[PDB]
C-alpha cells in the first residue's frame, strides 16, 4: 500500500522518502536555516523530502534542561516552514490534547515509541485522520507490530507507516533485525517501512554501512537527525536505493 | 533506606509487603469484594498489604475495552477501601495535573514503565511529596534507574520504591536478571526495591519459582498483577522470613 | 530420577550436593590442599561433596598458556584425591579417545558446554556407562536440552545430570533465566538439575551469594562454586535455603 | 589484506566470492552434479566460486544419522571437483590430526564454530600454512575475534577469513548485526570478511544476503539452504548490489 503525502509518493516499491531535520525547536531562524539545506540537497539530488522536528523536549535528561519552544510557538514555526518550501512537515505528539491542533499544521504526526501502547493517544492520533508514523519500541517485535496497526484500523485511519529504530539487545545496546523490515510488510499488509538509522546507532562509516544495509531491504524511506556530509551521503543511499527498486520483486 | 507507609515500613531488610488488587476500577461493590480477599489471607498470615489499582486503563489492549471510572470516581473507591480496611493504597497516573488530586488519597503514586522518562510527569509525581513507585522498563538496565531517581531527587522527593519487572530477551520473551536487584540497591542508595513477578511471566508453578528465586535476593516486597493465594503466600512468607531473620554478609 | 554417585544421592529433591575444586590441575599438592579445604567446609556443615578439576586447558588464552598436566598426570592426582578423602570426582572430556580412560577413574565425567552438540563426544561419553554432566551451552534454550538428553539415551546412559550455567544477553554478557531449571525438569524427566554459578558470572561476591540463593530457591539438586573464610559464610547460607525449599511439599 | 585463493583473489575490496555446495558429503556422482550446476551459474555471471563440502557432519540432530562419507573418501572426491572443474575447494576440520592430511588437498580449510577456542586445533591448522576459514560463534562478540586472529598469528598462520553466522538473541534465534562486519574489519586488520547467510537464517536469504554485502563484504557462503535451481535468480541479485558497492571508493 503506498501512502500520498501531498505532492509525495511514499511506498515499499517507490524511491525512498528523506524524512530530515532537528532534534528539538529552538528557534525560527535557526530551524529554517536547518531545513533550506536539506530542501537544496534534496532538490538536485531528486529525492522527496520531508522536514522534521519536536516542539517539546519530553523526555529531557535533567530537570533543568531545555523545553523546547512549546506547541504555541512550534506550531508557527512549522507553519513558517511549509509556506517557505512548499514541503510536507513532520513531528510527534505526547498528549491526547495536542493531537487535533498539532494535526491542523503537520502532515505526519508521529507516536514516539515509549508511547506505542497509550491506548489514548493512538486513538487521538487516529480521529485526526492524517497520516501516522508509528515508531517501533525496542521492546516490542516485528510481530507485536499487527496490534498496534489493528488499533488504528479500529480507529478507521489505515495511513499508517511503521518505522524501524532497532531492537533491546543485552544491557544499554540495540542490534537492528534486518529480518524484522520484511515480518512488518508480510504480516502489516505491506505498509510503508522506514528506517530511523540515527536511533538505531545511539547506544560516520558506522551510519552509512547501517544506512545501506537496510535499504537494501526495499524500503519506503529514511528517517535521520543532524564539510558537504549529508550530500555525500545521500548520494550514496540513491545509488542503492535506485539499483534495489529497479529489480523486480 | 526504610519508607514509612502509614503504619507499614517498607525496606529491603523489613519483612516483604504484598501489593495486589484488580486490574481496573470499575464499581465500588466490585472492588471492596475482591480487596476483602488480599486482606484477610494476609490477615491472617500477618503479611502487610497494600491495595492496588488503575482509576485508567491506560495500555488496555483494545481501544473499546472498557478504559475504568476515571480519577474522580475512582478517588472516591479508594477512600472507601482506605475507611474500610484501614490499610493503604497504590495507583498509576498518567498526565502531570492528575498526581495532586490522586496523592490527596493514595498513599503511594506509581509511574507506569511506559512513561518512566516523561520528565514533566517525574517533577509533578515529586511535587506531590507522597511515596512513588518506579516501573523500570524492560529495556532498561538496572544501572540506568539511578537516572531517574536522580530526576526525582533534583525535583525534592526521596521517597522512592524501584519495581523490578523483567528484561527484554530477544523477541517477546522476558528474563528477570536476578543480580539486577543488587545493582539497583547498590546505585540508588539502597531504596525499597520490589519485584513484580506477574509481568515478566507475560501457570503457578513458574509464579512460584520465579517470585521465590526474587525474594531469595532480599527484597522489601512483592507485586503482583494477578486457598490459592494462600497457598503460594505461605510459601514467599517461609522463604522472607528465613532470608530475613539472617544477617547480611560479613 | 535421582543417581548414586557413591554414596552420594543427587536429585531435585535431595539434599544439595556441592561440586568445587580448581580450575586446571597444577600439581598434587596444591590440589590435595585445595581439596581439603573444601573437605573441611563440606563436613562440618554437613554438606555432601565432589571434588572437580580439569587435567586439560583446552581453551586456554594464549598458544604459549599452561597446558595442564595432562591426562597421564592429571589421573594420577585423581586417584590420589579418592584415596586420601574418599570422596567421588568430576572431570572434562574435550575428546572422544580421552572418555574411556578418564571413565576408569573419574566418577563423573563432563561434557563442555561448546561440545554439547558433538554427536561423536555425546555417543563415547555414553558408552563409559558413567554418570555424566552436560553442561547447557549459553546458546541454546532450556527447551532443547531434551534433545542432548535423548541422544544420550539412544547411545544407552540414562545417568545425566543438566548443568546451567546462564544465556547469551546481548555481547559479552549472561544472564541466568531461573524459570530454565522448570523447563529442564519438566522436559527432561526430572533429572538432577545443577548450578554452576561460577560461570554464569563475567560487593562482589555478594553477587554470587544473591545468583546462588534464586537459583537454589528453585529446588535443584546441586550447586557449582568456587573457592576470612567466605566459603563457609556462603554455604551456612545456602545450606539454611535449600533445607527450608527441600522441606516444601512440591 | 587480500588473499589470493589460486587465481582468485579474496578482499573486503574486490568482486565477492562465492562459497556454495552442499552439507555433507554423501556419494561422488551427486556432489559432482551439484558442483557442475554452481560451476556453470557462477561461470556464466563471471563470479568466482569454491566449492565447499563437509566429509564429517559433527553435528548430526541424532547420533545414528549418516556422518558423511569420512576424511579418505572425502579427499578423493575433494580431488575429483578440483580435477574435474578446476575451482578451489573448502572443507572443515575437527581434529589437529586431520590439518595435514585435509590441507595438502583442500585450498580453505575452516574451524567449525562450536571448536573456535580449542587451541590445539587452531595451532595445528596455523602450522598448515594453509588459508583458513574461521567461523564466528554465534555466542561470539565481533571485537573477540580479534583474539582467535590472535593466537593463529602467534602460531605463525595470517592467511585467515572471518565469517559471520549471526548472533545470538534471546531463545533459539539469530540476528545478524549488520555493525559487526565494520568491527571485524577494524578491529582484525582489514582480513577477508565473508557472510554465512545459511546458517544465519527465502525471500529472506536474499533481503538477508543484500543487507549484508552492502557493507562491502568479500564473498557470501551459503549451502544450497537454497533451491539449487533458483541459484541464478540469486547471484544475478548479490552481484549486480555488490558491482555498484565495490565501484565507488570506501568512506
Ligand atoms: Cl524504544
Ligand atoms: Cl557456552
Ligand atoms: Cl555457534
Ligand atoms: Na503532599
Amino acid at each position: 500500500m503506498d501512502i500520498k503525502i501531498n505532492d509525495i509518493t511514499l511506498g515499499n516499491n517507490s524511491p525512498f522518502v528523506l524524512f530530515g531535520g532537528i532534534n528539538v525547536l529552538e528557534s525560527l531562524d535557526s530551524t529554517l536555516q536547518t531545513c533550506a539545506h536539506y530542501v537544496e540537497v534534496t532538490r538536485k539530488l531528486g529525492i522527496p523530502y520531508i522536514f522534521k522536528a519536536s516542539f517539546d523536549a519530553a523526555n529531557r535528561s535533567s530537570i533543568h534542561s531545555y523545553r523546547g519552544v512549546g506547541l504555541e510557538e512550534g506550531l508557527k514555526i512549522f507553519e513558517k516552514v511549509k509556506a517557505e518550501f512548499g514541503i510536507p512537515v513532520i513531528t510527534d505528539v505526547h498528549e491526547p490534547h495536542q493531537c487535533q491542533p498539532v494535526a491542523e499544521v503537520c502532515d505526519v504526526i508521529q507516536l514516539p515509541a515509549f508511547l506505542a501502547r497509550q491506548t489514548d493517544l493512538v486513538v487521538a492520533m487516529a480521529k485526526t485522520g492524517n497520516v501516522v508514523n508509528i515508531k517501533k519500541p525496542q521492546f516490542l517485535s516485528p510481530s507485536q507490530m499487527k496490534n498496534i496497526v489493528e488499533k488504528f484500523h479500529e480507529a478507521g485511519n489505515g495511513k499508517l507507516i511503521l518505522c524501524e529504530r532497532g531492537s533491546s539487545f543485552g544491557y544499554d545496546n540495540l542490534v537492528v533485525d534486518m529480518l524484522g523490515f520484511g515480518v512488518m510488510k508480510q504480516t502489516c499488509g505491506n505498509l510503508p517501512v522506514i528506517f530511523d538509522v540515527t536511533h538505531s546507532l545511539q547506544t560516520r562509516a558506522q551510519a552509512l554501512d547501517l544506512a545501506l544495509a537496510g535499504m537494501a531491504t526495499r524500503l519506503a524511506g529514511l528517517f535521520l537527525e543532524s564539510l558537504h556530509l549529508l550530500e555525500d551521503f545521500l548520494i550514496r543511499i540513491k545509488a542503492l536505493d535506485d539499483l534495489i527498486k529497479s529489480q523486480p520483486i
